[PDB]
């Protein structure tokens, strides 16, 4: 199945895989070009759909900003995952799967979107997880279930809802705190 | 009583005294009387040489004290202004062993001892105060330790930006915190 055209229906997305392929923007898309890929940066560009995302087995980099997806179930078995940055005003918890398939992740960075306190069943498996950024989300109220996580070290939860700090000494390993009320 | 309300009070620091005679619409090396002292209802020092408050043990009215970068040999006679509201000391050659045992503050609620140099001999000094609520130790690089001021029974927000703290165990014995400030290197 390597040299099977990859299904992406986003044209946006499509055009921007084919930029990192040095293809033309409609032109297809192998799943082994997929597999050559190692990151996906997203930044203000329209992509509703990342559909066919799944197949870049090896991206390790996964930077997204304000693209209006529609949720961001496709990358729920990207393993290779080091570091993921999700942002935007319209992204609700909803929209983003279970995390615990990311065995590789160091970095999480969901700052500057709409999650609420379900986001925290989601991330609180990863076994490398080393920073996580919660800020700006004014909905979050209670971290108090990122103790699960066994290599957690910095947490910023700036700008969050945040009032109760009883827990956060159950973190075995935290030693960065960012906060800020209001 | 009414006696001692008239006598003058020593000030030897010819700078601090000029500020309260300037306050009290007195010519700057005039002497000044314990009432005159206990009619203040602010002092705000900054940014002039204090080297000693002396003196300022008599201003038993003064709601609020803001000290900034006056390099005084130490604060030790706010020790006892048990009606002060708000206290705000800070510079870079405050260490703890500058500042009292605050513990006989009864009135205050504010305390600000930011942008200084305190290290956790501080924290017995200041985790007793029965009435603060709002704490800023921000920019002690040294403070490296919170958890004595869980003994503090009114403590609602505290602001540990760019200090040492990178263990944050015992927060959760904080009676009533609720707002918190917190910032890593």
């Amino acid at each position: 199945a390597s040299q099977d055209n990859v299904n992406i229906p986003d044209s946006t997305f499509k055009a921007y895989l084919n930029g990192l392929l040095g293809q033309s923007s409609t032109a297809n898309i192998t799943e082994a070009q997929m597999n050559s890929l190692t990151y996906i940066t997203l930044a203000n560009i329209n992509v509703t759909d990342l559909t066919g995302i799944e197949y870049a087995h090896n991206i390790k980099d996964l930077t997204i900003n304000n693209i209006h997806a529609t949720n961001y179930n496709p990358i729920s078995g990207l393993s290779n995952l080091e570091r993921l940055r999700i942002m935007g005003k319209d992204v609700t918890s909803d929209k983003i799967p279970n995390l615990s398939g990311l065995t590789s992740l160091t970095l999480l960075d969901i700052s500057h979107s709409a999650h609420d306190d379900s986001i925290l069943t989601k991330i609180n498996t990863l076994p490398k997880v080393n920073s996580i950024d919660l800020s700006y989300n004014g909905a979050i109220t209670d971290i108090m279930p990122l103790k699960t996580l066994p290599e957690l070290k910095s947490l910023n939860i700036q700008f969050d809802g945040v009032h109760d700090y009883r827990g956060i000494e159950d973190f075995p390993k935290l030693n960065q705190l960012y906060a800020f009320s209001q």
